[PDB]
């Protein structure tokens, strides 16, 4: 299912970013979203990461020293005009899945997919539909592949090649993509987009070749290329 593919997708992009912290303690790994952020300690490191502030921390073990670190964290979020539609410090601490799903989107919405910008895109499509144009004109000219959603359309590989053909040209050989399986075509893409542009490996081939990819997880690895070559 597309919620457990996202729990995983999620969870690599927090992790790339806490082992960047400045600070050693705080450089730490999830190996559950649903329990290691509950004391806020990552959620604060993680924000400070992404934004390179420092915030205050609660040093305890205690249980209302998790809801002060989550709504510290929440606190900056929404002192930067970040819409937390309603969450309280509760759900975090207590681990519900729906609302820390939605709050790391939302951080990495904020964060990573919101500086999209295309030239002569429309004023009120949203940083999704400025996404998907990206992705478009990037495929305008390989023959016959259409981007119309984050979803299907991703399924087989074939976007993520020609995208990543459009400076390892070298490195890809079309062709071979459409004589491969979907899965072949996506390790590969996965593997150059690591190796040669710097872009971690935030899906699983398994992840997206399926009948309904993942629509966030799609968009935040998609995204993360965008952010390699615009």
């Amino acid at each position: 299912e597309r919620d457990r593919v996202q729990k995983k997708t999620f969870t690599k992009w927090v992790n790339k970013h806490l082992i960047k912290h400045w600070r050693a303690e705080a450089q730490r790994h999830i190996s559950d979203l649903y329990e290691d952020l509950r004391d806020g300690h990552n959620l604060i490191s993680l924000l400070e990461v992404l934004s390179g502030d420092s915030l205050p921390r609660e040093k305890g073990r205690m249980r209302f020293h998790k809801l002060q670190n989550v709504q510290i964290a929440l606190d900056y979020l929404r002192h930067r005009q970040v819409k937390l539609v309603n969450i309280r410090n509760d759900d975090i601490a207590d681990g519900n899945p729906k609302l820390t799903l939605g709050l790391i989107w939302t951080i990495i919405l904020h964060f990573q997919i919101s500086d999209i910008q295309v030239s002569g895109q429309s004023e009120d499509m949203t940083a999704k539909e400025k996404l998907l144009l990206w992705s478009q004109r990037m495929v305008e000219g390989y023959q016959g592949l259409r981007c119309d959603n984050f979803t299907t359309s991703w399924r087989d590989g074939r976007l993520f090649n020609a995208i990543i053909h459009r400076h390892k040209p070298m490195l890809i050989d079309m062709n071979k993509v459409y004589r491969q399986t979907n899965l072949e075509n996506l390790d590969q893409a996965f593997s150059v987009a690591e190796r040669d542009l710097g872009v971690t490996r935030l899906l699983d081939p398994e992840d997206v070749d399926v009948p309904q990819p993942d629509e966030k997880s799609i968009i935040t690895y998609v995204s993360s290329l965008y952010d390699a070559m615009p």
